[PDB]
């Protein structure tokens, strides 16, 4: 089953950087719990975002243009991005905003990081019908040495 997960900040903006708002620690260690030993999806800038694939995962770059890096599955299209994961119990479609625009409709679960923060940015996280998602877990974190900003993880059900 798909599984969207994503870092946003307040308005629902996301984006994609190793500085602020989106490199906090907690949410990167969440990140990779929730991913690890699962096959991710992810558009071609958040590929390049990361510059190397994830251990341990199958990779799978969703892009019009072709591959440049062997280490990983290039696809085209939605359908055979899904293939490419064969048969787990769940994918994870770990960004970007268009990607998560295209994985929504069939998505079953949301993992959201909501960061305390304002950062301008013109790239949303996809509006979510909350009448279609039902939320199952919240948890609160204060900010501290480490993390700079509060943030709150939820986990949300499509119902
Ligand atoms: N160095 C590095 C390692 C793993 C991932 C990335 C970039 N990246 C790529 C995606 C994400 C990411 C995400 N999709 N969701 C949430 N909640 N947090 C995220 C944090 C970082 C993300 C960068």
């Amino acid at each position: 089953m798909i599984s969207l997960i994503a870092a946003l900040a307040v308005d629902r903006v996301i984006g994609m950087e190793n500085a602020m708002p989106w490199n906090l620690p907690a949410d990167l260690a969440w990140f990779k719990r929730n991913t690890l030993n699962k096959p991710v999806i992810m558009g071609r800038h958040t590929w390049e975002s990361i510059g190397r694939p994830l251990p341990g995962r199958k990779n799978i770059i969703l892009s019009s243009q072709p591959g440049t890096d062997d280490r990983v599955t290039w696809v085209k299209s939605v359908d055979e991005a899904i293939a490419a994961c064969g048969d787990v119990p769940e994918i994870m479609v770990i960004g970007g905003g268009r990607v998560y625009e295209q994985f929504l409709p069939k998505a079953q679960k949301l993992y959201l990081t909501h960061i305390d923060a304002e950062v301008e940015g013109d790239t949303h996280f996809p509006d979510y019908e909350p009448d279609d998602w039902e939320s199952v877990f919240s948890e609160f974190h204060d900010a501290d040495a480490q993390n700079s900003h509060s943030y709150c993880f939820e986990i949300l059900e499509r119902r």
